[PDB]
């Protein structure tokens, strides 16, 4: 039925795991072409009955941001392309273009008279400008949450499919540094028959070129049937600029880019410059050009033969327009004209490269291997591996995290109900989907922009996250109010978020503290929704005016409830210390909140003179010589001091945790009767090479291994409460929090790498467990890939992408740290894991960005960390490519990514306040979730459509029974259905018409889309 993804080791023609494990990774001068070697071919293998088809394929690479913001290049370079574009393309009609970004296109087509859209229009529809991808951008494939991946994805092919009527099936990603399985596995449930790729490590094009093994049929690394498979053409060569993609020879492809003859400042850095095609030379000029195109032809199985033509914001001026394609026309007619070349060369498309290709295969010309495996992490040349950039701008890394939750959770209340367009519902959500997905361009959430650019993404995310807040607080007010009494101001503030950990504290001073008193306002209604689709109890704290505070539910039971201190973490300049103080204004309430499957749950702060019976207080102890006193107003307990010593903690049942003198963990004890197993956290730094390559934004280039920081003699703050506890300390650089709440801390790091210039601060743990060479890392929060550390690679090679979690194992033992950001890391010894918290860095590392990264900013980034046995758990055998989280790894990461939203009431009363929203939704069991619930349709539509995307993981049978449990049908969630389809991922086909209206549950590592439709 659902195939297993465990027990079974898929039978493919490359693994890349193995095949890294066998390759050499010399970096040989190859001659020419400098990564490979001088390609020879049988000049007889084309001939009158077997012509090699040529397909010339122009492109122009838009960057939505980098050296320049989105709207500096719109203005400067992209409406101009596109202009001439439509111009040169309906004036040429066997002119052909292909476009990528849509994010750019949308940009200009609004700015387009109805003449002009028509023109445009009639070019898509006959072919000659045709969308690769059609996502918003072409998006980074390390740091990106599949989530984002997929959001972006659906907000460029909606908006083609509106208005130009189209949806790419042949996908095309020429620049993201090293490339994921994501990609496929996204595109193939997203009507995709094909995808290009082009930034992997320059040894495995030339091992893969070697075998003609660069077109292969990509399947999921668990895949044992093949059914994810999906055909992908990997480029060989250097770049996708000109000399590096019409051959082998640089020095020859330059003089076939006709832009760098002198007028457009660009020349050839080979020597020979390009010369216009005439009569007298033609001969000579295509004799050299196809010469090249036979050779990149030994390279592949068909005799179909992609040639990409482009480059950066290229095909700009007309001038440039017509200098390459009237020289091209020349050749072409010169080359399919002479039958000794045995070549039809032509302008073509991608779809027409993908076409040929398959009537070749289906003829019986070729067949083509099967791969599973990624394509991290990326060397362009020598020892440059692009590690830098899986940590680079960590602020901006941690809030697409954040920004990606508040979309989720503004679309999904918001979809509960049609919205009046007064109310502007659609507006907002459409820009915050916009601003989200624009930041998953590959100079976006990679951190590899100017300045000033990363400071525009940051701007657009904050608007985003303020869309986002208008939205979920207007659909609160409404699902929470009862209908005859519900009058709704639409541009009024019902409730504020309150979020702990963003941009969380010593970040910035954010959250509004609940103001009550017996003489003004007694009590204040606050709401917790539950994005997820199972019930789910998670501990949530708000700010308060008093310590007196007790907390009730929707039917007045009290609910226990812990006060602890607020405090902040100063860099005391005048002591030389980095210590805590207390707030003598506000403090801490915390209690558990217990709230429906994607719904919500109301409760009540009471204020009172004294004590409440069900609100314990934490107490607090500070461990440093040469204590001072720590007032904190109102707060009844004092503190307590001690010199520097061990202590160990625990909360209620979970485990016991001990920490060193300077307040880092040195172990945990899981039962009350088992070992205190090692497990320490370690801080160290890495520094920049003085002589040759140096770090910047891309590259990381450490002068060796991590040296320790010098922590000297922390402060350290222990709070000790019966329903959270915690030990803080102040190492330089870093404020370090483990927190406990019963079961697997939360590690929070508040990181301000401040004026360390030439450093890269890392986090490490170090453990007993004979891990060896093996660990776990995930690919966009969708999977968990099998890395082996290799000692013939250098360290940055070994660093890989840490989107949302990481492991190491053994028989016995597993420790999994998760992320709320997506951070560089890796396994460089036995039994450790480690992380890089942020980089600056004051040198540019050659790449074309022009400046180091040296606009740090404090960040506060969040992880979970599992300590576990594992020796019970079913896990794949040694040769299996793949890991899985158990269940408390898997809900930890959920805890970081998608937690309890809250809302505090803004004004004195909430008049018709509802109790609860969501008691009666299904309780899915733990592994599916509901990705994306998104209302399709406006108001005034008769047939209201609402699509959702379903995900199943797959979780470590490990022997917890864990049984029950509803099935979800999401097509019954609202009411009225009358049709239940299921859709492609971006739900603009639909696949399958639905049974009694049912949408079945999908299987484990699958991923469905429905879209349920309901009279109104
Ligand atoms: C939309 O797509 C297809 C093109 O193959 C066509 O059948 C349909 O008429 C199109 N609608 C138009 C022309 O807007
Ligand atoms: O970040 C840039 C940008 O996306 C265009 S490309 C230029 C070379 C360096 C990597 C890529
Ligand atoms: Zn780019």
């Amino acid at each position: 039925q659902c195939q297993d993804v465990v027990q079974d080791v898929p039978n493919v023609d490359v693994q890349m795991l193995e095949l890294y494990d066998r390759m050499s990774f010399k970096d040989i001068d190859g001659g020419v072409w400098k990564q490979g070697w001088n390609i020879k071919y049988d000049p007889l293998k084309y001939n009158a009955h077997h012509k090699l088809k040529v397909f010339v394929v122009p492109h122009s690479h838009n960057d939505p941001g980098w050296i320049q913001t989105f709207e500096e290049y719109y203005q400067h370079d992209t409406k101009h392309i596109l202009s001439n574009a439509l111009r040169h393309l309906h004036d040429n009609p066997e002119m052909k273009f292909i476009w990528a970004e849509i994010s750019y296109f949308a940009r200009f087509y609004h700015d387009l008279g109805e003449n002009k859209k028509l023109q445009m229009k009639s070019i898509v529809k006959n072919g000659q400008l045709e969308f690769v991808t059609g996502g918003w951008v072409m998006p980074d494939e390390a740091n990106s949450h599949w989530r984002n991946v997929l959001l972006q994805l659906t907000e460029g092919q909606t908006w083609l499919k509106q208005f130009m009527n189209v949806t790419p099936t042949a996908s095309w990603a020429i620049d993201p540094f090293g490339h994921s399985p994501t990609m496929p596995y996204i595109l193939q449930k997203s009507g995709f028959k094909n995808m290009l790729i082009q930034r992997t490590h320059y040894s495995v094009k030339k091992e893969l070129a070697q075998q003609r093994q660069l077109e292969f049929l990509w399947r999921q690394i668990w895949d044992n049937k093949g059914d994810t498979a999906l055909f992908t053409h990997m480029m060989p060569f250097y770049s996708y600029d000109i000399p590096h993609t019409c051959g082998p020879d640089p020095k020859v492809c330059c003089q076939f880019d006709f832009k760098r003859m002198g007028s457009f400042g660009l020349s050839c850095p080979w020597k020979v410059p390009p010369r216009t095609i005439s009569d007298q030379n033609v001969a000579a000029r295509s004799d050299l050009l196809v010469d090249q195109w036979k050779k990149k032809a030994e390279l592949y199985r068909t005799n179909v033969l992609l040639i990409p033509l482009g480059d950066d914001f290229r095909f700009k001026q007309n001038t440039e327009w017509d200098v390459q394609r009237v020289n091209y026309e020349r050749l072409f007619e010169h080359i399919n004209s002479q039958a000794h070349f045995n070549v039809q060369a032509q302008f073509g498309t991608l779809q027409e490269y993908f076409d040929a290709v398959h009537q070749a295969e289906r003829a019986g010309q070729a067949e083509f291997p099967t791969l599973s495996g990624d394509f991290f992490t990326y060397a362009d040349r020598s020892d440059n591996y692009w590690s830098g950039y899986y940590t680079s701008r960590p602020y901006h890394k941690r809030m697409d995290r954040v920004l990606m939750h508040y979309v989720r959770a503004a679309e999904m209340l918001s979809a509960w109900h049609s919205w009046d367009g007064m109310a502007r519902i659609e507006e907002r959500l459409e820009q915050a989907r916009r601003e989200l997905s624009l930041f998953q361009h590959h100079d976006g959430i990679t951190g590899t922009a100017k300045t000033h650019v990363v400071v525009d993404y940051e701007q657009r995310m904050q608007e985003a996250l303020k869309a986002c807040q208008m939205v979920m607080q207007q659909s609160v007010y409404r699902l929470l109010t009862k209908p005859s009494i519900y009058s709704p101001d639409f541009s009024f503030s019902y409730f504020t978020l309150d979020d702990s950990r963003w941009p969380g504290s010593g970040v910035e001073d954010s959250r509004t503290t609940i103001i009550l008193g017996e003489d003004i306002l007694p009590s204040k209604h606050v709401v917790m929704h539950n994005t997820l689709p199972h019930w789910r109890e998670q501990l949530v704290d708000f700010y308060v005016s008093s310590p007196f505070v007790s907390v009730t539910d929707l039917a007045n039971n009290p609910v226990e409830a812990q006060v602890s201190p607020v405090w902040s973490w100063h860099h005391d300049t005048l002591t030389k210390t980095i210590h805590p103080q207390g707030s003598t204004t506000k403090y801490r309430i915390i209690f558990k909140a217990r709230v429906p499957p994607m719904g919500l749950a109301t409760y009540v702060l009471t204020i009172s003179d004294s004590k409440p019976e069900h609100t314990s207080y934490a107490s607090n102890l500070l461990l440093r010589k040469n204590p001072t006193s720590l007032p904190l107003g109102q707060y009844p307990e004092d503190v307590k001091f001690g010199d520097p010593r061990e202590i160990s903690l625990r909360v209620g049942n979970g485990p016991t945790l001990a920490f060193s003198e300077q307040g880092l963990l040195k172990s945990i004890q899981l039962t009350q009767d088992s070992p205190h197993v090692p497990v320490h956290f370690k801080f160290l730094k890495y520094g920049v090479r003085s002589h040759g390559d140096r770090s910047g934004a891309y590259l990381f280039l450490p002068n060796g291994p991590a040296s320790p920081v010098e922590l000297g003699q922390p402060v350290v703050l222990v709070t000790k409460g019966k329903l959270e506890s915690s030990v803080s300390v102040g190492l330089p650089s870093v404020v370090h929090q483990t927190i406990m709440r019963g079961g697997a801390p939360e590690i929070r790091n508040l990181v301000d790498i401040g004026s360390l210039d030439n450093t890269e601060i890392v986090m490490r743990l170090e453990t007993h467990i004979d891990s060896g060479d093996i660990f776990y890392t995930d690919l966009n929060g969708l999977q968990f890939i099998k890395r082996r550390r290799l000692d013939k690679l250098p360290l940055q090679a070994n660093y890989y992408p840490i989107p949302s979690g990481m492991f190491i194992e053994d028989a016995n033992t597993r420790l999994t740290l998760l992320t709320g950001q997506p951070l560089g890391g890796s396994s460089l010894a036995s039994g450790e894991l480690e992380i890089m918290q942020d980089r600056r860095l004051a040198s540019d590392d050659e790449r074309g960005l022009g400046q180091g990264v040296l606009d740090n900013k404090p960040v506060l980034h969040i992880y979970r960390l599992v300590l576990e046995k594992v020796n019970n758990c079913v896990r794949p055998s040694k040769l299996h490519p793949a890991g899985y989280l158990t269940s408390a790894a898997h809900k930890a990461s959920q805890s970081l990514l998608d937690p309890l939203d809250k809302f505090i009431f803004a004004e004195n009363e909430w008049i018709g306040a509802q109790g609860q929203f969501g008691g009666d939704h299904p309780s899915a069991r733990e592994d599916l979730d509901v990705s994306v619930m998104r209302r399709l349709t406006k108001s005034s539509a008769k047939t209201q459509r609402v699509g959702y995307v379903l995900h199943r993981t797959n979780l470590m049978q490990c022997g917890t029974p864990e049984e029950h449990t509803q099935k979800l049908d999401v097509c019954h969630l609202l009411p009225n259905v009358a049709r239940c389809e299921r859709t492609t991922l971006t739900f603009l086909q639909n696949l399958e018409h639905l049974d009694g209206m049912v949408a079945p549950e999908v299987c484990p590592m699958e991923t469905a889309a429905y879209v349920s439709s309901h009279s109104s």
